[PDB]
């Protein structure tokens, strides 16, 4: 139920530092350039204990379904195969992706009428803001 504030269709409206975050993660040039152009929709739904987050774009469509606290396999939009765990911490969805001894954290938070996504890899943070579509 507190997860209700996330449900819906969200469209990217701004992005800051995403190229440098992608570089830090290890995304190659071509994928950075093409991925960086996209204005994805993020579609969030809940059925019972299962949360589904889909991203749809010109570049790639991705979909994950998960139970909070329960690790799962994810193939990311940049084609990493990762092990992911998503929890709710103080009203924020915290998504940790682990692969090859590395880790990145993606936070999704509701702020005003936006969904704000903060992505961190080592010292590099990117902020992506989505609005209802
Ligand atoms: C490539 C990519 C990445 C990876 C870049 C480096 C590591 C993660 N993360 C995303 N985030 C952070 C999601 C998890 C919120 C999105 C993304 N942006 N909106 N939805 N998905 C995209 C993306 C998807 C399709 C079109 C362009 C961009």
């Amino acid at each position: 139920h507190m997860c209700d504030a996330f449900v819906g269709t969200w469209k990217l409206v701004s992005s800051e530092n995403f190229d440098d975050y992608m570089k830090e993660v290890g995304v190659g040039f071509a994928t950075r350039k093409v991925a960086g152009m996209a204005k994805p929709n993020m579609i969030i739904s809940v059925n019972g204990d299962v949360i589904t987050i889909k991203s749809e774009s010109t570049f790639k469509n991705t979909e994950i379904s998960f139970i909070l606290g329960q690790e799962f396999d994810e193939v990311t939009a940049d084609d990493r195969k990762v092990k992911s765990t998503i929890t709710l911490d103080g009203g924020v969805l915290v998504h940790v992706q682990k692969w090859d001894g590395k880790s990145t954290t993606i936070k999704r938070k509701r702020e005003d009428d936006k969904l704000v996504v903060e992505c961190v890899m080592k010292g590099v943070t990117s902020t992506r803001v989505y609005e209802r579509a």
